[PDB]
């Protein structure tokens, strides 16, 4: 293990320190125990510890300006040294210095002449998860991390860049929006944008990172509300105040969406961020896709679903009328149960009334593939991976059709239910039954598989159980279940209470039935109701609100991807551009608000 | 009873103040009345009260220093004197002045020479539920008790040990754990401690109790958490400090499964105290067992699922298929209602697809007793007592084999429901399903019994009426009921409304039928919908986390077990030993935090 491998050197550093009685006296600060050991007896002053590290490694970790001092008066050669580890490779001692905002340290190894541009790649300086922070790699992003505006300028003072970039292409900005202070950064985030270039161009707020994100577009799909609206400032003109009212202009760039995948709203919908949905509730945003979904939204969405309506209520007008015919088979050949009148018809005859259902089929044909067409190219939409499968299903019945198999049903018979409860998905905005919906949602693809085990295994049992009883049993009076299929479908019937249980007095019930179903009954019941006290979890308060607040985003998530894949011939572009106005050729948004 | 025997005489002791002038005027504090009672008048100054007190004892009682120095003045030999009494065996006039924080009278008690090592043996001192308080025995523990730290201090320098033992074998240590004010208990438990001998062995800390207690491992087991706390922090490392992190290494000796079943851990799962499953959920356990579970925990559970799966699949594939036999027994010989056709056959032969058949019961008969054997030689596993009567009753199935019982089916029968229904404390830990499982067994184990005598006494009514009234009626068109238990049967399954009721129209029905079943319908209804709302109570916010504190212990109750019954070859010690390391030999795990 890798978690293990940082717990066994940090065991194995401490033994090495205590072991070199230098290191010890580095850790210690015994400053009389460092003359001993280098003036009078020459130690080796370039001792490498178990992490690579150096006697005034050691004099930083704990702030030990005395033993620090004595270890660069002796040996200056020690401040350039990085350490020289897996897990700290490239680490020197101002970082360390650094991080315990150690200034007299800093400006002491700064006088030294130290390095203010030492890359610390070691793994346990990565963006991991099982690293509890993640600063950087840069001594100037460490400063700017421990909101030490001190030792900010005094590394600024001493030529640090502040355009440098992490191994990840980070700025000292974009490691400043990972962070959980967030009311302290936006102070140290002004600091370090007074030493910028000072001309428009070229600035830092633009550097994007390596996955294609300023600073300004990082903190939108990190959720960092503080570090959003804080950059928004440096974005929006206000117009003019009149009295409570003030019409403020909003820059409108990268928030809407005017490249191909570089906007902000086309990257809150895609990321897997929980917290991310709180940015478009934020008032350059919010009010912005409120007018994209009153209008130009929900209309097509609605034309997209009576089309849908029509079509899957003629694909299933093609269903309930399909070829016929009173059985050419002979008898009820294999077993005497059998109320079987195949309907199968090769001939494309009957040329009456079958020119008509030729019409609907090319339509339920080329309106399946138009769909695959579409999608040949999960947040708020789940339910259409399912009309997918479903033109998969009456291609297969097209398959299952021109061929005439016994089961020209199944795909059928499968078809039509995907097509109408898929309709459910256009309930998503719409009114309030969109909550309704996506708490169905939600529960569908979410619990009940991992519930139905736990059903399952109750019904294992007794449905097992009752087929033992009744094998022995004539079928004929009392065939609940004759068969073990028909002994866990009966039972499964009769866990949810849809069924009357074996109820036959006629005759004389075996002895083991009336008290398995006695148990049967009463475990069923317990096991439901307990199920509906667990779905009171989601139901004080913020569970409402959170089963509204992912809605109104699987409405927004819904609606950008319109815009995206419907032609730009309608709905206009949101905003009014800057063109023929005293503007910079931006879109902008006008949103005039009240204060009390 | 006890508890009046108390209250008697605590009645009985007042009617002796008040009939002896002399315990009158030293409760009283009658200075004068005491001068006219011993010096003029020679009363008896030996006086014993109703409870073996003295005069002293009662001059304590009520703090009176006036009366008390009178009484020690003219008779010094009431110091020494204990009460003589069955309750309060033992205690002295000093236990009196320590209680009641007399500093004043303690102070001029030592002057006098008094012991600081008198036992209180009284039945009242006792460490019983029906004692309100429990201090111990000797005076140090009673001034530590009551945190007057200079009366502490004034009985350490009149010579007080520290080690002292109760007749429970608790230190003045094992007893402040023991105490309400946990936040002032810890100033004067470090007081206690200061007066120890300095060496680092022998040490009052590691003094056990009579039951195998140290007083660090006492407040695990009793949930002191102010103590627990305050005890670790003499028992973890600070490795270093780098910024925010601070990756402190704890002991962890008594912590983790060391011994046989000296472990703390051992102790949270195996104790009584409900308080005390919060102890595991503190820095120093919470991240040990967590690394205990994901890991060498979780997948040898899931193995022992799937093997168990796996044996009670292949068990119910022995039941599916079992001997066969058209009924070698005449015709319906007892009753013309019979579906019989006996399913018996002795001889051990069909030997071509039987051959597999002894396989599976092999391996069930095998896999039964290793299940007896494991267990051989309730918190967190109710459905496993289940596992080890089931192999009973496939051991009582096999007696019911080879000897060709008619019930060859009921233990049988029962075996499967058990086998499965058993695979649902799988549902544990595994994933949050889990809590709902142990919803389900508190409330099977719990409240189902005792709910169950409140329906089966309103069934008793409405099902035993119903067959008053079909007792005439011929039972071949609507016999529901025609038999008593018949009669209890069809009305248990028309109480759950798993019966469409008695509905019979070519007939026409009794008189009092249809006023009965519109009774208990009603009856019957409003007994669900008041037995929903009663499940409310657990609810609100605290229950939904005392349903998941107990869950996840409950897996930590499974976690350990398996550890402790699992070979060492697998499943390594936690930590990393302090051999090769500068340490002392221990196994201490790191954990490094962040802070804000
Ligand atoms: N492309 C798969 C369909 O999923 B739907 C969807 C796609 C992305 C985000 C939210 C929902 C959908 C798309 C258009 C109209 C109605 C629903
Ligand atoms: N020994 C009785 C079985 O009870 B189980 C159990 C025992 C102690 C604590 C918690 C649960 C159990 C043991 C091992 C695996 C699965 C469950
Ligand atoms: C062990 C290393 N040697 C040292 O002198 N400092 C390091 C320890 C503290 C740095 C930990 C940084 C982190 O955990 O992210
Ligand atoms: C009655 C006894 N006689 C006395 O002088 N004090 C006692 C009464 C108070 C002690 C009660 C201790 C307890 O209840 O635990
Ligand atoms: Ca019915």
């Amino acid at each position: 293990s890798w978690a293990q491998s940082r717990d066994e050197q940090n065991l194995l550093q401490q033994k090495r320190i205590w072991e070199s009685p230098l290191l010890l006296a580095a850790k210690e600060n015994n400053v009389q125990a460092l003359y001993k050991l280098l003036k009078f007896e020459g130690c080796e002053v370039h001792q490498k510890g178990a992490m690579g590290e150096t006697a005034l490694h050691i004099a930083a970790l704990y702030d030990n300006n005395e033993a620090a001092q004595v270890l660069m008066e002796a040996a200056p050669e020690l401040v350039f040294e990085p350490m020289t580890s897996e897990l700290y490779e490239g680490q020197t001692a101002l970082h360390i210095a650094v991080i315990n905002q150690n200034v007299n340290l800093v400006r002491a190894l700064l006088a030294r002449g130290a390095s203010v541009s030492a890359r610390a790649t070691g793994s346990v300086f990565h963006y991991r998860p099982h690293n509890l922070i993640y600063y950087g790699e840069h001594p100037l992003s460490f400063a700017a991390c421990v909101g030490s505006e001190e030792i900010v300028r005094l590394l600024i003072e001493h030529g640090a860049d502040i355009r440098a970039q992490d191994s990840l292409g980070n700025t000292v900005l974009h490691i400043l929006i990972l962070q959980p202070n967030k009311t302290f950064a936006c102070q140290m985030y002004n600091l370090l944008l007074s030493y910028d270039g000072g001309d428009h161009l070229k600035s830092l707020e633009l550097v994007p990172n390596n996955q294609g994100l300023t600073p300004f577009k990082l903190a939108g799909v990190e959720g960092n509300i503080v570090m959003f609206q804080h950059l928004m400032q440096k974005r929006k003109h206000i117009q003019w105040t009149y009295g409570p009212l003030t019409s403020t202009l909003y820059d409108l760039t990268e928030i809407d969406s005017s490249g191909d995948d570089q906007s902000l709203l086309e990257l809150i919908v895609t990321t897997k961020k929980r917290e991310a949905r709180q940015i478009l509730d934020q008032t350059p945003v919010k009010e912005l896709v409120s007018l994209k979904w009153k209008r130009y939204g929900r209309p097509y969405f609605c034309v997209l679903g009576a089309i849908y309506v029509l079509y899957i209520i003629c694909f299933t007008m093609c269903c309930v009328y399909r070829p016929l015919k009173p059985r050419i088979t002979n008898r009820t050949n294999p077993r005497d149960n059998t109320l079987l009148q195949q309907k199968l018809l090769q001939e494309a005859y009957v040329t009456p009334k079958d020119d008509l259902r030729l019409v609907g089929e090319l339509v339920s044909i080329v309106g399946a593939v138009i769909i695959l067409l579409v999608e040949i190219p999960i947040l708020g939409g789940p339910f259409h991976v399912i009309i997918v499968t479903y033109a998969f299903m009456v291609l297969v019945t097209m398959v299952m059709r021109l061929t005439n198999s016994d089961g020209e049903v199944v795909p059928m018979s499968f078809a039509l239910v995907l097509g109408w409860c898929n309709v459910m998905a256009f309930a998503r905005g719409f009114q309030m039954l969109g909550p309704f919906t996506i708490m169905i949602q939600k529960m569908i693809f979410g619990d009940l598989m991992r519930f139905c085990w736990l059903m399952a295994v109750v019904i294992l049992g007794f449905a097992s159980a009752f087929y033992i009883i009744f094998q022995t049993e004539d079928p004929d009076e009392l065939g609940h279940f004759y068969d073990y299929p028909m002994a866990l479908f009966s039972t499964f019937e009769l866990f949810l209470t849809i069924i009357d249980g074996p109820a036959n007095y006629d005759v004389d019930l075996p002895f083991m039935y009336s008290i398995t179903y006695a148990a049967f009954a009463i475990i069923a019941t317990l096991l439901m109701l307990n199920l509906l006290i667990a779905m009171m979890g989601d139901t004080h308060w913020r569970v409402a609100h959170e089963r509204d607040e992912l809605w109104r985003a699987q409405v927004v998530a819904t609606t950008v991807m319109l815009e995206r894949k419907l032609p730009r011939c309608l709905w206009p572009r949101s905003g009014i551009c800057g063109r023929e106005y005293g503007l910079g050729d931006r879109w902008f948004l006008r949103v005039e608000d009240r204060q009390d």
